[PDB]
């Protein structure tokens, strides 16, 4: 009677930070795990405390079918081969995805379950058997401001995002520690020296950026003492896919299919190594005191974290490198806008490979237990 | 017969890049430059081309009252100590300041001919005596998007920053190259290891930016590899001087005293050398289609690039690598915001020490050799 659930791209960057935290709320003592691959079938699985079997195909179909629940982590491409023929096959186990494909999906949910845990308890008895994770911008984001939603006061959000290398891959963020390091080495010399000048460290180290040389193959461009205006796909309306990503998945977690909340903005990749950041303004429909803001914010859920807004302890706790490998979620900087009272200023940070990615899964998949 | 022009804080930082471009557009050629110390009275000034008087006591009111111009770079602490004793002893030449110390005075004018040639023209037909330069991220935004304030189309504008370590001085910018060595250091090892893993590099960079040993005497905090989202001190409204400066300032330039235009956000420190980004939502007071809003952006001046809103041109030329060390100031992301058509989005990017900082000063002085 105990599930069997299908671990897949658990190998994976993603699927590493979903396997650490699987490990440490002993997730795997509840379930049956079977670890599915795309390259080394037969081959040893992770160590979860308990007997397993060796590594399986997670191209078989029939493997596959013999399943309760799949939780994948190994991408897009995985999940548009393999998903429909799967359920063409007749399964009828629950789906739980890290990619961004079934997210948009009728019979889809995107699963952030302290924001719409109502949304997903009413599918469960719906039958809805695909729970997908949402874009780690629009997760980290309602993590931070799901009590400003929830109490029905925004109008419209314009998110400026400080997006990490993480977001972008593995090797994306081994591409901008080098970047990095080749930074400092063409002037390591001239550092020792006080005496050195300024002027000539900074054109040594901007023709270091510009040159072949420089790391550049993931990003196509320096990110490391720069920054990337662009993530992901163009699409005809002048968004990036991320962009894009915003209001769609905003409105569809918190279920506004009626009328729409507008959310829009730029997402620009920054130095960071795992922690999205977020610059917003925020349109409410009515003036609320500055402290009732904060209090709705704080309230939501015990993992948001008002900071606040005073220098030295937003310069300590508002930051990816205070918040990198945690589940807090800070929130700082709220203050009234000049615009007037309506507009609200805010600035948030957040874990991308946790709740912007790993953690919703793993909780999606305790609550199906719960089940 | 030659004008007699004092030049005080010319060793520093920002003198240097305004003594280069100074030198590159031979200033030197129309007037007489006295060059000060604060330290080396007596000593040897800067190779600029021709034969130069030993340094001068930049604490000498009895020699600064004999110059015609005084252009100095020092700092707001030289200024607050030395221009009221130079007014006071009836001096009545020009004095031209990056410092922002007389920048809010009512006998003194923020420059930025480009955007206020005819306030600046104004000001010297009027007998005004004192021409400031703008603070960095007013000076470089308005160079981006003057032509849109120059036809009044703007309401409000929400401003998101991504600023340079230049902007806090030369030993911040060591501090962050020194930063980025630190954290690549920590896995120079598993970097070079294809088979390392990627949680234990992140592991290692995360607790080498939070150990005692990484540099960050000068932030308070990590930059490289993270970010800062508060820059300079802060004020009883909430805001930093920083974000205050956007307001204030941006509204002085344009001279608009009576009904300004509401300006604010949030101003971030992130890992860049010496260029500002700036993430902007504009709300324009009129519908207007958006080739014409592109029209009126890149007409206005010809420093200004309009960056097509794609993907690979964004990536190439809408970036810090890009910017660094030219007086191009590139504006794209342009498009309408899901909020209402009179919503508009825009990127951009500017190097703090030329547009927002030198560049204005050299060119102020060439306008007074011009009356
Ligand atoms: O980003 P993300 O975390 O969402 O996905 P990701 O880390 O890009 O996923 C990579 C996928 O490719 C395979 N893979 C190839 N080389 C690998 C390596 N050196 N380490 C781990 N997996 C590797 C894994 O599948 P298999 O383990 O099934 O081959 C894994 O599921
Ligand atoms: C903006 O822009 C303005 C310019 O600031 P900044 O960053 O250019 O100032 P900075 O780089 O800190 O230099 C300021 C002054 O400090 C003195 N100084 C002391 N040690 C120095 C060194 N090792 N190298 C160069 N100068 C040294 C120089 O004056 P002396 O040549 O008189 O010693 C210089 O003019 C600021 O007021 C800020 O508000």
């Amino acid at each position: 009677h105990m599930k069997r659930v299908g671990l897949i791209g658990w190998r994976g960057m993603v699927g590493s930070v979903l396997m650490q935290r699987m490990l440490e709320e002993r997730d795997f003592d509840l379930i049956e795990p079977v670890f599915f691959t795309t390259s080394n079938v037969g081959g040893q699985g992770p160590e979860v405390g308990k007997d397993i079997a060796p590594l399986k195909d997670a191209y078989s179909i029939d493997e596959l079918k013999t399943l309760d629940v799949i939780l994948t982590c190994q991408g897009g491409d995985y999940t548009s081969e393999v998903f429909p023929k799967l359920r063409e096959a007749g399964w009828q186990g629950y789906w739980i995805d890290a990619a961004s494909s079934l997210r948009m999906e009728d019979d889809a949910v995107i699963v952030l379950d302290p924001v719409n845990r109502k949304v997903i308890d009413q599918a469960l008895d719906a039958g809805t058997r695909n729970y997908i994770g949402g874009n780690c911008t629009v997760s980290l984001m309602l993590m931070a401001l799901g009590g400003l939603f929830d109490a029905g006061l925004v109008e419209w959000m314009s998110a400026m995002t400080y997006q990490a290398a993480s977001g972008a891959g593995a090797q994306n963020m081994r591409e901008l520690l080098k970047q990095m390091g080749a930074a400092h080495a063409s002037v390591a010399d001239d550092l020792a020296n006080p005496a050195s000048a300024i002027l000539d460290i900074d054109r040594k180290v901007a023709e270091t950026l510009r040159s072949e040389a420089f790391p550049t193959e993931h990003f196509g461009a320096p990110l490391g003492g720069s920054l990337i205006p662009w993530i992901d796909k163009e699409l005809p309306n002048g968004q990036s896919r991320e962009e894009w990503k915003a209001q769609a998945e905003t409105n569809k977690i918190l279920a506004r299919f009626k009328n729409p909340i507008p959310v829009d903005g730029i997402c620009v990749r920054v130095g960071a190594m795992r922690c999205h950041s977020q610059a917003l303004t925020i349109k409410l429909n009515k003036d609320v005191p500055l402290t009732d803001i904060e209090g709705l914010i704080s309230q939501h859920n015990p993992w948001v974290k008002l900071v606040p807004n005073h220098r030295e302890v937003s310069v300590r706790e508002l930051t990816p490198a205070a918040v990198t490998g945690t589940l807090s979620v800070p929130v700082g900087r709220l203050r009234k806008l000049n615009m007037g009272s309506q507009y609200l200023g805010a600035f948030t940070v957040g874990d991308q490979l946790l709740w912007g990615a790993a953690e919703p899964l793993r909780r999606m998949l305790r609550i199906l237990l719960e089940r």
